């Protein structure tokens, strides 16, 4: 119980950092999946000329 | 039988405590499992759009 | 079962939200399609004309 | 014996539970190959008309 | 010799309880390991259609 | 030896399931094999015409 | 020497189970190998209907 | 907290860097795409005098 | 209570000490995953180009 | 000396089996190994196919 | 050394196996060039009867 | 503190060797990079070829 | 320092022998490009002809 | 020092002996490309054909 | 003081040795990775050709 509860409130705390870091990650991602979307609508123009 | 019925009842409550910080894991794991299904999907257009 | 409910409405969750990408993803490959029916007109065209 | 009954019906339970996430996972990989299935179909039409 | 049999016998339900634990885990990645089959050819189908 | 009985006869289950996946795969195949071999008539009646 | 007999036998059998773990895993890609050959072929139709 | 805050930064710093890459990546697609649009220029004066 | 208290201020110390080498690991990680990023970008050139 | 004679030459027999054990290993991962190649080859059949 | 021989020879075993499967390889892509080579044969008929 | 400071510094050191390796890293997908660019580029002209 | 100074040598080293093999496969491109240039050749001939 | 000196030259066996295995891998994967490089060359001249 | 001279020296002989050993991981470690960048690009020029 008493011990236990500092730790839990410490381990929600660490949960929610977790969290940033993740939404760090979808943002990452959304520029590398932009790069693709764009690069793969060159390749699209090369197709369509073709 | 005396001495070891406190004993047995302290144990009790350590495996409940136990079972909050367990709870706390499987959160967690929610949170990070949860930033690899979004981001993989932002794979999957990529890929899509590939 | 008490330690997996919670997990279980959480996956549900991560389920919906997967779907959620999921119908950007079919959106997505409607503009790209869109394209490719209208250009490959352009073509037909091009073709006719010949 | 008598330690190791508890014990086993212990890991049943766990097995069970093992079982509902997996078909979780079955469900979610089914959205996501429906995705593919529509999007990779949307490519047909463009290869089609093309 | 007459102390140590009791211990020989003690260690033989000892081992043949293992066994038992040991077979739950052979079959609790059964179902791991069908889950992981199954998924996988979802995937299958997925790059099929593409 | 006695360990590796249950898994065997697991795997060949496993084995079975997914040659049922399988079969759906060649099915899914028929359909779109289907609908390239049609409109690619389609095509053919146009060209013939030109 | 004495102690190290029993174990080396019974490095003999679990390598033997080994194998027949091995053998099912031969067969399960020749399934999932078949499905692909097969179609594969579907697309091949396809192509050179077109 | 405090341990993240200066992760958080490295991690901005990162997604910089990684747009960087990522203009490059615009860029190089940006000439072999104007090669295709080129060469496949050539290809149609050639289908013209034809 | 006495002879305790010098030693809570030591583990004190002790404790704020492993968070300047926790500090350093954050760092370390930043490094590599910087370099992760960078080569990860090379690949996404490469395979943009294919 | 005397008596650390007897136990030198133990030794040197616990070095020898430890041999016999570590051949062992190195078969029974030949086993494996084998089964990754062939396995990887019915991969590489599927992929020229595709 | 010692150790290393047996596995080396395991090693080529394993190598002339994999030369085995290899030619079912150049084999199977024969028989599906094979195909190429003829069903395109009869596309070259049609084109010269236009 | 004391015995922390050398310790600190040592981790710095190693710090600043891993960002040596991590150069060179860079540098080695610069050539494997620069390799896909040039035989993706010979793939092009084949292309334009055709 | 001391330690990673070999290390960055051998690095140094196979960097170089990585170059080597990919001044090959620019070679081994040349020819599979010759061959697509020339067999392309062919179809021209055919065309012209047509 | 004296102690070392027996476990460096086991450990310079060991690296000399790790070549070998390395050697072998090199070799096995000359002959996974072969198979790649003549069954491409299959694809290739169904392509040219088409 | 007096008893822990000898102490610290034999210490410092331990360290020594020690990066003697570190020295050999460092070499050992240079021979597996040369094999990963020698065979990865095998991989590599099979890529290139598909």
């Amino acid at each position: 119980a008493e011990g236990d509860d500092p730790a839990k409130a410490a381990f929600d705390s660490l949960q929610a950092s977790a969290t940033e870091y993740i939404g760090y990650a979808w943002a990452m991602v959304v520029v590398i999946v932009g790069a693709t979307i764009g690069i793969k609508l060159f390749k699209k123009f090369t197709s369509k000329a073709s």
